[PDB]
């Protein structure tokens, strides 16, 4: 694959084509993606890092930024608490093999202006396109904050601050990026990835207990969630467990197995492992087993990485 294919390869649009044709043509670029911190990065975040490594591979020059404000004004919690889970999770992302530099939303927001420029973008924005463009984002809440038509402006600001070419995020930031189309000078191309389904396959990937598969997850604690995630027979929709076999693992695969069911298996495209589930012809159980022993695998430089810098050693 060329460098088109390569970052175009399980992004679910890019806006537009045309216009990233034009960036890889250019010596230098960058691209950035913001994360609010977490306290666990799980495999919705792995999904876009390994994006965000596609275009350092590219040659894109990547920016991290770490949203404290954005997290604060989401009532994720105390600023000084949120910035600590955000270096942290710089940590993750650096042991994922990211090569990058790591901002703070609030650098951006408090020591130039840079500051002013919200005031300015807030002249533009309706209410309306900033309460719409939080729909996906915004935390449950009966009386909705003036801190939440404040979220969005803050990243189309970091977005024209940071000068990119390139902004990335899931699908669900995507009307903040159509807001950042329409209100900065120059159009950012925006490229957004797929929504990883929790492992209860009820909605995204989050946080909340054996939903989520964590990267520095240990063997056992894959293996159990793995083993409970939703993943009815025959359904490849809204299944985390072919999703998770579609966004992260290698083919050919080999799947371990019966033989009375048709014997060890080895499917050499997530395409050819789709048709196989879909017609029924490869049980839940028997997927699973194989995805949460890869997973394992792909995951492990990562969570050893960790470990032999959360000692020194
Ligand atoms: N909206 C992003 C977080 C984010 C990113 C940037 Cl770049 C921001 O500037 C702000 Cl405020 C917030 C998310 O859902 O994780």
């Amino acid at each position: 694959m060329d460098e088109f294919e390569m970052i175009k390869r399980n992004t679910s649009e890019i806006i537009s084509e045309e216009e990233l044709r034009e960036v890889l043509k250019k010596d230098e670029k960058s691209a950035l993606i913001g994360f609010e911190p977490s306290g666990k990065i799980h495999l919705g975040h792995y999904l876009q890092i390994k994006k965000m490594i596609d275009l350092q591979n590219a040659g894109f020059d990547i920016i991290i930024i770490l949203a404290d404000l954005g997290a604060y004004l989401n009532q994720k919690g105390e600023l000084d608490e949120i910035r600590k889970i955000g270096d942290y999770n710089k940590k993750v992302f650096e042991a994922m093999g990211l090569k990058a530099k790591y901002v703070y939303g609030s650098e951006i927001l408090l020591d130039k202006d840079g500051t002013l420029n919200v005031y300015r973008l807030a002249l533009k924005t309706t209410l309306k396109r900033a309460r719409r463009s939080m729909e996906l984002i915004a935390r449950e809440d009966e009386n909705p904050k003036v801190a939440e038509v404040i979220y969005p402006i803050m990243q189309v600001n970091s977005i024209h601050y940071m000068g990119v070419d390139v902004a990335v995020g899931g699908m669900e930031q995507r009307k903040i990026h159509m807001l950042a189309r329409e209100l900065l000078p120059k159009k950012v191309v925006c490229i957004h990835n797929p929504v990883l389904t929790g492992l209860d396959g009820e909605g995204k990937m989050s946080s909340s207990k054996g939903n989520f598969i964590a990267v520095d997850d240990s063997p056992e604690e894959i293996r159990a969630k793995i083993k409970k995630a939703y993943c009815p027979a025959g359904v490849v929709e809204g299944n985390p467990i072919m999703e998770i076999a579609k966004y992260f693992l290698e083919y050919p695969l080999t799947i371990k197995r019966p033989e009375k069911f048709g014997g060890d298996l080895t499917v050499n495209s997530y395409e050819e492992l789709e048709s196989l589930f879909k017609n029924k012809e490869l049980h839940p159980m028997d997927l699973k087993n194989a995805v949460a022993e890869e997973l394992i695998k792909i995951l492990e430089p990562i969570r050893k990485r960790l470990a032999h810098h959360h000692h020194h050693h």
